[PDB]
């Protein structure tokens, strides 16, 4: 599913992401836009052989099991395919684990490079929330 901007903001809010560990909703929407262009089916392979899955591009080296990333962990305890669902619950629940891991949202390279230190509230302007 390809979300609309406000539709995704609402979904994320309902799933407890607004101000989760101090990151306002616009941060999460901004990261999703640049990670996946709001497409839950997004996948991208990394140089190390791991793959990133879903709306928030969660990596198989640490966070999910895809059956093809040798020596990897599955810290969210989920098949990576669950991250591709139109239902964002598994992505959100795993993202909450990731953002709590030490480095905050810096874990998402696109957040650091394209969202951090920008007016992220712009991503939710106009939405009914
Ligand atoms: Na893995």
């Amino acid at each position: 599913k390809v979300f609309g901007r406000c539709e995704l903001a609402a979904a994320m809010k309902r799933h407890g992401l607004d101000n989760y560990r101090g990151y306002s909703l616009g941060n999460w929407v901004c990261a999703a836009k640049f990670e996946s262009n709001f497409n839950t089916q997004a996948t991208n392979r990394n140089t190390d052989g791991s793959t990133d899955y879903g709306i928030l591009q969660i990596n198989s080296r640490w966070w999910c099991n895809d059956g093809r990333t040798p020596g990897s962990r599955n810290l969210c305890n989920i098949p990576c395919s669950a991250l591709l669902s139109s239902d964002i619950t598994a992505s959100v629940n795993c993202a909450k684990k990731i953002v709590s891991d030490g480095n905050g949202m810096n874990a998402w390279v696109a957040w650091r490079n394209r969202c951090k230190g920008t007016d992220v509230q712009a991503w939710i302007r106009g939405c009914r929330l």
